């Protein structure tokens, strides 16, 4: 288990979103499915060249898994995973200008996802948040963090994944209607309709 | 014709696009695809919970029509269209936060789009853009400019659309392979190949 700061300018954003009141919280799950959608895309782009980046999984599909009993929601997806490398140094795409650009707007929450930082939005709902993420290139990694200014990286020893990532959001206590089947429904209607993979609820038992 | 200042954040960034050399300049495609399926996810939206919106047209498309002829690449869909305060005003979605700090992302152009403003992309390879556009609840209107701070807003009495966007893009000389039909085979496939709107490239 080795613990990391986040970079600065995502410690401030973190803040802001954890620590300010914002109404229009639904948008995490639209966010999060937008983040699956673009990861399968980039599977699917890879396997039109070389098929055999397939053999970890030929599905492309998005699951959404609640659990009132654990106060969890997962979102899985079969995409393109991350390596250890993006779970430490961050994604390409997460850079402090836009970052940046971002908190000055803040000063609608929902024009986070343009700026390239629609995951931290999971924040909004989550006190704690767990990314399990399998890259064809790479091992199977978990990532974690409860937010004030870090977070961890360790070889996850869990169920096998194949290839994908699953984000499992911790709930905060006030925040539990999103572990509800109709409500769920009615943010994918309103937010994430035309996504082009199937999505799936997997009702509770 | 009424002629607009454009805010001053987008006059520099535009200036720094036209002015500055960038290698990878075939994403302006990838951005223009990429609004036009947006807007065709806003009206199916609408469509959803009153399917008299689609009285202006069921058809939900991009169309890629290059004319070597005239020198023209356009860019036309069938999604919800501007209006005129749209096109006076600029949308609600570009605002100088993104594009103050987009310049400073800056300082791959590719990255463009994350902050917002992918459409002036469009100026990497055109010297002049006119934007030809019909909503539900306005009428026909054409934008245009050739950058150097300004821009025009016109009522389009020319071809009725129906509803939707035609993005003209009126080619710089050196930048003539954007019409040639496989470079544009070619860059719908690297990077918009799973647009969830069928894409029909139109031979000349
Ligand atoms: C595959 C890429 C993308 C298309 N999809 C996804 C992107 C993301 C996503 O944003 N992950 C990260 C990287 C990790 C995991 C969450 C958060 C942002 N992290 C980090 C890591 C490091 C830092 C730092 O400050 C380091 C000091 C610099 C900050 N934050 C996720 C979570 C899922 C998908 C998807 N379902 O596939
Ligand atoms: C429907 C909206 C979106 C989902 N799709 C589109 C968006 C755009 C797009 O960015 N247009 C604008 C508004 C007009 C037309 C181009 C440019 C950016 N303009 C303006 C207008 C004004 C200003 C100013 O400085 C004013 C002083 C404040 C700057 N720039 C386009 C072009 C198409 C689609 C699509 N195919 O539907």
């Amino acid at each position: 288990v080795e613990t990391f700061a986040f970079q600065a300018e995502i410690a401030q954003l973190m803040s802001l979103i954890i620590n300010t009141f914002y109404s229009n919280k639904e948008i995490f799950l639209r966010e999060l499915i937008s983040n699956s959608s673009d990861a399968l895309d980039k599977i699917r782009y890879e396997s039109l060249t070389d098929p055999s980046k397939l053999d970890s999984g030929k599905e492309l599909h998005i699951n959404l898994i609640p659990n009132k009993q654990d106060r969890t929601l997962t979102i899985v997806d079969t995409g393109i995973g991350m390596t250890k490398a993006d779970l430490i140094n961050n994604l390409g795409t997460i850079a402090k200008s836009g970052t940046k650009a971002f908190m000055e707007a803040l000063q609608d929450i929902s024009m986070i996802g343009q700026f390239g930082v629609g995951f931290y939005s999971a924040y909004l709902v989550a006190e704690k948040v767990t990314v399990i993420t399998k890259h064809n290139d790479d091992e199977q990694y978990a990532w974690e963090s409860s937010a004030g200014g870090s977070f961890t990286v360790r070889t996850d020893t869990g169920e096998p994944m194949g290839r994908g990532t699953k984000v499992i959001l911790h709930l905060k206590e006030d925040q539990t209607e999103y572990l509800e089947e109709r409500r769920i429904k009615e943010i994918v209607k309103k937010h994430s309709q035309f996504i082009g993979y199937p999505i799936t609820l997997f009702v509770e038992k």
